[PDB]
């Protein structure tokens, strides 16, 4: 079956045709070409299946990610060199030398841009100069404000109608003037450079390549330089050192659903290899005829790179640049309100309910967001759509790999440095005892003979219930087969078809079996524990407070009502057995305290909001419990552990690595080797 590319022009359809001819020629996968007049029409061809793929600028991957279309990028242009190739470029501000104005002195000058809504020609620069625009906000389109900032401009695609100034130096003819296409001489990255070049403009907003690509001679290059963001002028090659922004390369988007990703990927791979960088005159994928530029793909791209399926437009774009486009549409106050506000990610209904309820008492400082899985919560923090949540030392690793960092850690009752403690915030964290619990009665179960029995775990990927156990057991056999370790388990967030989920029970309705959220009755600390207590598994991987807090009337949920501590025992690594109260000398390992994680941009504020909220809804805080307890769900441990004495200062461990430790870090790494999350795969891709 053939893969239908969408051409947004004549000369692009043409190429696509020559592209066509040499694939079937050369025996390769087939490509059918479509014609349309523009990205949006190309974006609508795709979603009502009238074409399969189209390559697009950052500004449009965005557009394309919106309902009703909702396309997703599947391959990224790679730029640079085979040696040092990249999936990002630099939005630079280029001027001719002789003059001296810096990025702040642009008001009134004439500017040349790539087109309306394009990373480097609109989105980046206008976002950089907002502060000078004196933009009142909606309903007055920013355009209105930029058209008043510069004297004359060329902003292909702007409304000549409403924004005359914006089209003033456009060089096209009649209806071609100021068009979002090749009819307009000053369009895309080379137009905009020609504009500066021809003296129409004063500044051209383009990518770092444009002058070396369009400008043959080095010494010709010497007539231009870059406006750095530090109000300094540096040479055209110090891009790395002087750029407005660093951004995501263009990408082939395609339908999320019935994408035909395979094919696209396969056609690109092949086409890549056959007609890629000087591999076949017979036809060139990244070269356009003389007079033309960037047909289909970006002249001088060096290939394509797959985009890991966890990624959408929003995560493809990056927190920074994604929210930045959003912002071209909100007053300065609404943007500022969003920043003072801490959006919390809630995992499930229950956690969502409590979050709300806090929301109401935060006095607008805390609002709620939600997901049905932790990882889906780390993905919203990344799209800047949520901002914080408390994670197990297991998710601080993933998050860490993703760029998020530990802000504050939950603090639990001490090494008995004691007292109901006044200086907990400054009190250094102590870790928690990851233990292995079994019923007193199974006198013959030991560390050494647990293997093969049925286990109960909090969820896959957490310290206590997965990483510590599974890890002690993996050292010994090197078996990546974590599902043969125990006969049938309850390890939420595993294949509900697999063994790992055989004893899980979903909800009160036998629904949600083996899901990583509170809906599963056997999920988390308390849930792994009750999986034992109802003799579903034989060993549970929890912490010791779990047994204490859930036995001896400590828990008055029927399941737990009659259990007494004396019926439980902990398995020592030594082959011994011990009473729960002896966990200090009888535990598998010491786990690091859950930590609240956030993007780096939001740390100080988060600090604040949380240090203030705990004064009021904390353990020994004000409105608690007349009004609300932040740290009480009652054994559900929603949003935080019910045993958090407080939220304490980091003491410099403020990188998932300093925080977690060489050891712990080493360990997850090994285990993740057997397989990694689609989510860790995605972040790997956006990191490099
Ligand atoms: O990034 C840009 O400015 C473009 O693609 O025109
Ligand atoms: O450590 C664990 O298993 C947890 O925090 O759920
Ligand atoms: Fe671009
Ligand atoms: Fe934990």
């Amino acid at each position: 079956r053939s893969v239908q590319w969408c051409a947004v022009s004549q000369p692009e359809a043409t190429k696509c045709f020559q592209w066509q001819r040499n694939m079937r020629k050369v025996r390769g996968p087939p490509v059918s070409c479509i014609k349309r007049d523009s990205p949006i029409q190309c974006i609508q061809a795709i979603a009502e299946n009238r074409a399969d793929a189209v390559t697009l600028d950052g500004g449009f991957i965005y557009e394309a990610g919106l309902a009703p279309y909702k396309l997703r990028p599947v391959a990224a242009e790679v730029y640079g060199t085979e040696r040092q190739p990249r999936t990002h470029y630099y939005a630079v501000a280029v001027v001719k030398k002789g003059g001296s104005f810096q990025l702040n002195e642009l008001q009134g000058l004439k500017s040349c841009h790539t087109g309306l809504r394009r990373t480097a020609g609109w989105n980046v620069p206008i976002g950089t100069l907002r502060p000078f625009l004196n933009w009142t906000g909606p309903p007055e389109p920013i355009e209105a404000a930029v058209a008043r900032f510069f004297s004359a401009s060329c902003v292909p695609g702007a409304d000549k109608g409403q924004f005359p100034n914006l089209c003033r130096l456009c060089a096209g003819t009649g209806e071609n003037k100021c068009a979002f296409s090749s009819q307009e001489p000053y369009f895309s990255y080379s137009g905009a450079f020609k504009c500066l070049r021809d003296g129409a403009g004063d500044v051209a907003f383009i990518r770092e390549s444009t002058v070396f690509e369009d400008l043959s001679d080095e010494a010709e290059r010497d007539e231009y330089e870059l406006l750095c963001p530090d109000n300094t002028r540096k040479p055209v090659d110090k891009f790395k050192d002087c750029h407005l922004a660093r951004v995501p390369s263009h990408a082939v988007v395609a339908r999320s659903v019935n994408g035909k990703e395979d094919a696209i990927w396969n056609l690109l791979r092949q086409a890549q290899e056959k007609f890629g960088k000087d591999k076949s005159p017979k036809f060139q994928l990244f070269g356009s005829p003389s007079g033309q530029k960037d047909l289909l793909f970006k002249d001088s791209a060096i290939g394509f790179s797959r985009v890991p399926p966890r990624i959408d437009s929003g995560l493809y774009l990056g927190s920074g640049y994604f929210t930045a486009i959003q912002n071209l549409r909100k007053s300065e106050e609404e943007v500022a309100a969003r920043r003072a506000r801490v959006v919390w990610c809630a995992v499930g209904e229950q956690e969502l309910r409590k979050c709300n309820q806090w929301s109401g008492l935060s006095e607008g400082s805390v609002t709620c967001s939600s997901a049905s899985t932790t990882e889906d919560c780390i993905a919203l923090v990344l799209k800047g759509e949520a901002d914080a949540m408390s994670l197990d030392g297991g998710y601080v690793y993933t998050a860490g790999k993703c760029g998020l960092v530990p802000v504050l850690a939950e603090n639990y009752k001490s090494q008995q440095s004691s007292d109901p403690d006044p200086n907990c915030v400054d009190r250094p964290v102590e870790g928690y005892l990851a233990v292995a619990v079994v019923r007193r009665s199974d006198t013959s179960l030991t560390w050494n003979s647990v293997k093969g029995k049925k286990s109960c775990h909090t969820a896959v990927d957490r310290t206590a219930g997965w990483n510590i156990p599974m890890g002690l057991l993996f050292n010994q056999t090197g078996s990546c087969k974590f599902d043969e370790y125990f006969s049938q388990s309850c390890a939420p967030g595993s294949d509900p078809r697999s063994n790992l989920c055989a004893l899980c029970i979903g909800d009160e309705q036998g629904e949600n079996k083996c899901v990583p959220n509170s809906n599963e009755r056997y999920y988390g600390y308390t849930g792994a524990f009750r999986c034992l207590a109802e003799n579903a598994g034989d060993v549970a991987f929890v912490k010791d407070v779990t047994v204490l807090q859930n036995t001896d009337g400590n828990n008055n949920e029927a399941w737990a009502k009659d259990l007494k501590l004396a019926d439980f025992a902990l398995l020592c690594l030594d082959g011994k057995r011990k009473p729960v109260t002896e966990a200090r000398s009888c535990h598998l390992a010491m786990a690091p305290n859950h930590a609240v994680v956030s993007r780096m941009d939001k740390v100080e504020r988060l600090k604040q909001v949380l240090l203030h909220q705990q004064a009021k809804f904390g353990r020994n805080g004000s409105d608690c419990p007349d009004k609300f307890c932040l740290f009480q769900s009652e054994t559900k441990n929603l949003l935080f552990n019910d045993n958090t004495e407080c939220l304490a200062r980091l003491h410099g461990k403020t990188t998932y690595e300093k925080y977690l430790g060489p050891q712990y870090v080493a360990g997850i790494t090994n285990l993740k080797k057997c397989s990694t999350s689609p989510l860790l795969e995605a972040c790997e891709f956006l990191r490099k």
